[PDB]
RNA sequence: AUUAAGACAUUCGUGAGUGAUUUAUUUCCAUGAAGUGGCGU
């Protein structure tokens, strides 16, 4: 039937998950490139597809080449005809091969024990404060670009009011304790180094395009690994290997573990995130892509949200795999993890319906909440 | 096939130029070539 795996990635060296105004972008190519802390789920999909072809010896080698029909059909049945695409955001099927669903990438801490792994999540933006939202006729009201919404009274749940100077919840990641949420600073998880690189020969070149590039390489602290859950169609197999995930040939180690069958991985991820639940808000655990933010703000009053940029590399089975890849023509803005959507009385169901209507994005571990 | 791939912080560069171990300082101070006669009553 279907087969469920847990896939742990261990950084062998300093990795580089980059992208936005990255190098070789032109328009002041901006040699200084900073690494994103996580890869896009598209990178996860592509890595899975690349390794699936590696196991079956179906990769493209040598300069521009061709394909015979039967290997084309086996690539169809294994990986799919087309990469992760934003245009298929409302397709009810993943449009790929044996891959059905992947959980959002999760940060996992591996203590030196048989003891289980602690799952670390970004700290909710509302953690530490209470939002009361007093609404009995006009007593206070705010317009967000021309929409009526209640007033967000925010107090430190410890009265005073929200001092943005004290606000440091965006710098923390959380995990479950006995009954205390364990807060970890982002620096205690990711260490960064700036690298200076040049081309030695020196030929005719112009700045941002000849030499002298600086890249941010991230290292993940000792006992921390990246993980996700995958469902495969059952006629394939995933083998432990050494992978390339990210930019500048960032090399990782796959440990593929088979979890017991009949296990919906979405329920597993939500069980992991259960300790952050609050009855009055929806916690965004992974980037979300509501097609109308004004529509969402209609039913949510205070959206304690941030934004991340998403851009995808678009390739098919027959594409120049050695060349400037085709990037997604549109830049897609996603809701940062840890974002808080505060809804009206009731009305939770149709905002959840708006969030889950992107079933293709739900399957690629994006619009996940708790 | 993954906002990817490719790229030595490198090429040129003398720890060198100018600059007396020189200036000041009596081998000097004290000091008798001196002392005494002897016998032959």
């Amino acid at each position: 039937m279907n087969r469920h795996y847990l896939i742990t990635l261990t950084p062998m060296d300093w990795f580089f998950f980059g992208g936005e105004r990255t190098l070789d972008d032109g328009k002041s190519a901006d040699y200084i490139s900073h690494s994103n802390k996580f890869p896009q789920q598209s990178a996860l999909l592509g890595m899975i597809r690349y390794q699936l072809l590696k196991q079956h010896n179906l990769l493209s080698q040598f300069p521009y080449t061709e394909n015979k029909p039967t290997e084309k059909e086996i690539m169809k049945t294994l990986i799919g005809e087309q990469s992760f695409r934003m245009t298929e955001r409302k397709a009810k099927s993943l449009g790929l091969g044996v891959i059905k669903q992947i959980s959002p990438l999760m940060l996992i801490e591996c203590k030196d024990d048989t003891s289980s792994r602690s799952i670390y999540f970004p700290l909710p933006l509302d953690d530490g404060y209470k939002v009361s939202f007093n609404e009995t006729s006009n007593e206070d009201k705010v317009f967000y670009n021309g929409i009526e919404c209640p007033i967000p009274n925010v107090y430190p749940a410890s009265r005073k009011f929200f001092d943005h100077k004290t606000y440091n919840n965006y710098l923390f990641w959380c995990t479950q304790g006995n009954n205390q949420i364990k807060k970890l600073l982002s620096d205690e998880i990711w260490i960064s180094k700036m690298q200076i690189g040049i081309t030695k020969h020196v030929e005719e070149g112009e700045d941002n395009d000849k030499s002298f590039y600086k890249q941010e390489f991230l290292q993940l602290k000792k006992s921390f690994i990246y993980a996700f859950y995958i469902t495969l169609s059952g006629e394939s197999e995933l083998s432990s290997d050494i992978i390339q995930l990210g930019g500048q040939r960032s090399v990782f180690r796959m440990e593929v573990e088979s979890i017991e069958e009949n296990s919906d991985i979405q329920e597993k991820y939500q069980t992991a995130a259960q300790f952050l639940t609050q009855s009055d808000r929806l916690l965004i655990l992974s980037p979300t892509y509501v097609d109308n933010l004004k529509e969402l703000s209609a039913l949510c009053n205070f959206m304690w949200s941030d934004s991340i940029v998403f851009r995808n590399i678009q390739t098919t089975n027959a594409s120049n795999f050695y060349g400037k890849p085709i990037k997604s023509s549109s830049k897609y803005h996603f809701l940062k993890p840890g974002s808080v959507l505060y809804f009206k009385q009731g009305k939770r169901k149709e905002v959840e319906k708006l969030l889950m209507d992107y079933t293709y994005l739900r399957l690629s571990g994006y619009n996940i909440y708790i």
